[PDB]
C-alpha cells in the first residue's frame, strides 16, 4: 500500500530531496524501513544518524540553540525526552493522516507520535540457562540470582548512562513491587551495568553473562536470526512496554520528507515491515508478523499484563528531582 500523505506534501519533499533522521533506532532493525520508504520514494535522501537517546537530546537542544542546521525528524525510545522537546516548543505540529485510530494516551495531540509497543524481555544464553531454567516473573528472577553459578552473570540496564535504561526501570520500579526484591538480587549476583542493548546482548552471546533484563524484545527477535543460542522470555507478571516517539523538528529544514517519514512509520505499509520483516514490535493491532501486539500478549499472558507507558506529558513527573531521588538512591543501594 501507499501511506495517505497529501500529494501537496509529497511534492514540497520532492523539492527538499533530503531527509535528516536523529534516531536512538539500530541501523539493523532501521535498516528495512528506510530501504522500503527509498522505494516509496526515491527523490528523498536519506541521512540516518543511529545516536544514543541521551545524546540525541543533548545535540538537538546545542543545536537548535546556535541557531544551527539539525535533524528533520527525531525518533527515541527515551520516552520522557522526546515528550521533554514535544511540550517545549521543538515540534512541527502536524496532523498525520495515518494516525486517525491512534489512542489519545499514543500521541501528544498533533505534536508527536507513538510508532511501537515494544516489550522489556529477559534475553539468555540458551547454552547456559535452559528455557525452562527462566523464571517469567520478577520473585523467579530474584530467586535465580540467589543461585553462586548466576553470581557475575546479569546483565541490566545502568539507568545513569541510558535514558532509555531510566525510561523502562522507572516504569518497572514505579508499576512493580516486586521490582525492588528483584534490584536487590541484582546486587546479590553483582549485576553489570550497560547503556545499551548492543553491549549487554555482546556478553550474553560470549556467555560472560547468561541473562539480560530490561532490553528490547524488538533487538533480541533480531539477534535471534544469526545467533541461535540467544532465548527470549516474557515476563508473566507484567510487563513494560516502551513506545518509541517520533516527532518532527519545528525547524526542520525539510519538514515535507519528515512528514512522509512518519506517515510511513505510522502507516500499515510501515507497521506492517516492523513487525514482518524489520522484527520492531508494532503498535498497530492489525498487522502480520513476529514482532505484533497480538504475539506479545499471547507470550505475557494477556494485554492487561502489558503496561504501556503513554506518550503524554504526565510521565514528564519522571524527570522531576525528588521522583529521580527516590528511584535513583533505591536503585543504587540494591544493586551495589
Amino acid at each position: 500500500s501507499r501511506p495517505a500523505s497529501d500529494p501537496q506534501v509529497v511534492e514540497a519533499a520532492r523539492k527538499e530531496g533530503r531527509l535528516i533522521i536523529y534516531s536512538s533506532t539500530a541501523q539493523s532493525s532501521a535498516q528495512a524501513l528506510l530501504d522500503d520508504f527509498r522505494k516509496l520514494y526515491p527523490f528523498i535522501q536519506i541521512e540516518y544518524n543511529d545516536l544514543g537517546t541521551q545524546a540525541i537530546y543533548d545535540r538537538f537542544v546545542s543545536e537548535t540553540a546556535a541557531g544551527a542546521s539539525s535533524a528533520d525528524l527525531l525518533w527515541s525510545s527515551a520516552m520522557e525526552l522526546q515528550v521533554k522537546l514535544a511540550s517545549e516548543g521543538y515540534a512541527l505540529p502536524y496532523d498525520s493522516p495515518e494516525a486517525k485510530n491512534w489512542p489519545a494516551n499514543a500521541r501528544l495531540g498533533n505534536l508527536a507520535y507513538s510508532t511501537t509497543l515494544e516489550p522489556a524481555v529477559v534475553v539468555y544464553n540458551k547454552r547456559f540457562l535452559k528455557p525452562e531454567e527462566v523464571p517469567t516473573t520478577r520473585e523467579g528472577l530474584a530467586r535465580l540470582l540467589q543461585e553462586p553459578r548466576m553470581r557475575g552473570r546479569v546483565a541490566t540496564w545502568d539507568p545513569e548512562r541510558s535514558a532509555v535504561g531510566f525510561t523502562i526501570l522507572k516504569a518497572d520500579y514505579d508499576r512493580f513491587p516486586a521490582f525492588q526484591e528483584l534490584a536487590r538480587a541484582f546486587g546479590k549476583a553483582q549485576a553489570a551495568l550497560y547503556s545499551s542493548t548492543g553491549a549487554a546482548f555482546e556478553k550474553v552471546i560470549s556467555g560472560e553473562h547468561y541473562l539480560a533484563y530490561g532490553f528490547f524484545g524488538s533487538y533480541a527477535l533480531l539477534r535471534q536470526r544469526t545467533v541461535k543460542d540467544l532465548g527470549i522470555a516474557y515476563l508473566t507478571d507484567g510487563t513494560v512496554a516502551i513506545q518509541r516517539v517520533a516527532f518532527i523538528n519545528k525547524r526542520a529544514a525539510h519538514p515535507n520528507a519528515a512528514k512522509l517519514f512518519l506517515d510511513y512509520l505510522l502507516s500499515l505499509r510501515g507497521q506492517n515491515l516492523m513487525a514482518y520483516t524489520a522484527l520492531i514490535f508494532a503498535r498497530r493491532e492489525t498487522v502480520v508478523g513476529e514482532a505484533t501486539p497480538q504475539a506479545l500478549y499471547k507470550a505475557v499472558g494477556g494485554k492487561d499484563k502489558v503496561y504501556a507507558i503513554p506518550v503524554s506529558t504526565e510521565i514528564l513527573k519522571n524527570l522531576d528531582p525528588a521522583e529521580r531521588m527516590r528511584f535513583l538512591t533505591f536503585w543504587r543501594q540494591a544493586v551495589r
